[PDB]
């Protein structure tokens, strides 16, 4: 695509926003930025010849623009957004962007729970190959910051707001992991509506991959699958294997994640590189020296019989759910919900709540809904500090604390990062005598 002489809006900043601030002006494009917060991210970091207009839209350089540039935080159906879309006003995201210049292969990965985890595994795979491989989209990187024309495969983790502005991706191998509630203040048409961006991935992709055992990670109208019992890629209980048409591939005990769903989430990567013609045995090597992603059930401290489990990533109730489903503890869990749940109905976590031993510690914006879970149980605070330093005297040998919130960090923090660290930082405090 050709940008020189058009009228150029951008729509957010943060690393994302400056990753197109950057993009344009390296391309003889002088953009104008605008963001609804007042102070947002990065903001520091825009050079001053670039004009801003922060703290609310700004209708006069939208209805100006030739091209919109919208970050996936701004809905769509904005209403200064829709009336610049009702004008003909082009409107696309990072994405688009990226896939217009890209010159190598692209694998692209959503869903609601697993995304990161399956991005990361595919980059293992191709960096084991000794294939140059950029990883990043709604991880890591930028996307635009990963082109490079040396570059010889690109692996993409896409949210679903990503898709929605993105239509010239024709990914080599595409998937929809799971879908599962989240979004739903983006999504008022509710769960079809945001199941409907994410199968937007599979529009011109070579190979669709698809998760057998949920419905709606499939084309709505063959795609390769993965699943527990059945899949073109499945699992084997012998123990565990990995099979593709049943042939054996890998004993799961040389994997370093484990539980169920990862072992899925081994398969969904599988299946991508062999689409993407990555050789099998480097695939199956990187399996084995992955060791997890920060916030993802991270174990940040076993001490004195207890572990205190990092799963700030956990922003959704099916991530939650993942976490509990077929967990052992030997005492009391103690766990930590809160935050923004994103109007989440969060009833699914209720049959894991049961029995003696569990304690919720719930806070945040939507903490008194978590606690309504199972309230004889419950104590409810404003912050997580202040749940951790209610919860720590409580904990014995054998415990487990588990900060696996379901909800969105944006309320009290900046990203679940900052939400996780802090939680490790005071997991080290309370956890030693
Ligand atoms: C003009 C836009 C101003 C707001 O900027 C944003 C940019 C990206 C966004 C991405 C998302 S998001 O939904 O893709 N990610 C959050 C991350 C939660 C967390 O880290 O605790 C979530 O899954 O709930 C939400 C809001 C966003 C807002």
């Amino acid at each position: 695509a050709d940008y020189q002489g058009k009228n150029v809006v951008i729509i957010g900043l943060g690393l994302t926003g400056l990753s197109c601030v950057d993009f344009f002006l390296a391309r003889g494009v002088t953009p104008r930025v605008m963001d609804t917060r007042m102070t947002p991210p990065g903001l520091d970091k825009l050079p001053e010849a670039v004009e801003r207009h922060t703290g609310s839209l700004n209708d006069e350089w939208l209805m100006a623009a030739d091209l919109i540039v919208a970050s996936p935080g701004i809905a769509l159906a904005h209403p200064s957004l829709s009336a610049a879309a009702d004008a003909g006003i082009e409107i696309v995201g990072d994405i688009e962007l990226f896939c217009r210049e890209a010159q190598a292969p692209i694998v692209a990965i959503t869903g609601s729970n697993g995304k990161s985890t399956v991005t990361t595994l595919v980059g293992e795979m191709a960096k084991a190959a000794g294939v140059n491989v950029g990883v990043g989209g709604n991880i890591g990187l930028p996307a635009l910051m990963l082109l490079d024309d040396e570059c010889e495969l690109y692996v993409l983790e896409l949210s679903s707001f990503q898709l929605e502005t993105t239509s010239s991706l024709q990914a080599v191998a595409a998937t929809i992991l799971n879908v599962t509630e989240d979004h739903m203040d983006r999504y008022p048409f509710g769960l079809q509506q945001y199941r409907a961006a994410k199968l937007r991935i599979y529009e011109n992709a070579k190979v669709c991959v698809v998760n057998a055992d949920d419905a709606l990670t499939m084309p709505i109208r063959r795609c390769v699958s993965f699943g527990v019992n059945m899949g073109d890629y499945h699992l084997n209980h012998q123990e565990t294997w990995l099979r593709v048409k049943g042939e054996k591939v890998l004993n799961v005990k040389e994997m370093k994640l484990s539980g169920q769903h990862n072992y899925t989430n081994a398969l969904a990567a599988l299946a991508l590189a062999d689409a993407a013609g990555l050789p099998r045995a480097s695939s199956l090597k990187a399996l084995t020296t992955f060791t997890g992603l920060p916030h993802r059930f991270e174990v940040v401290l076993e001490h004195n019989g207890v572990r205190w489990i990092n799963d700030s990533k956990a922003t959704n109730v099916g991530s939650t759910e993942a976490a509990l489903n077929g967990l052992h503890v030997d005492g009391t869990l103690h766990l930590l919900l809160g935050g923004d749940g994103k109007s989440a109905d969060f009833s699914p976590l209720a049959r894991y709540l049961n029995g003696d031993n569990v304690r919720l510690y719930c806070f945040g914006r939507d903490g008194a809904q978590l606690a309504a879970l199972r309230p004889e149980v419950a104590e409810q605070t404003e912050t997580m500090e202040q749940a951790m330093r209610l919860l720590a005297p409580r904990v014995q040998p054998g415990d487990m604390v588990l900060l696996s919130p379901a909800c969105a960090s944006l309320d009290q923090f900046k990203n679940f990062e900052q939400r996780g660290n802090e939680f490790a930082r005071l997991a080290k405090e309370l956890g030693s005598h």
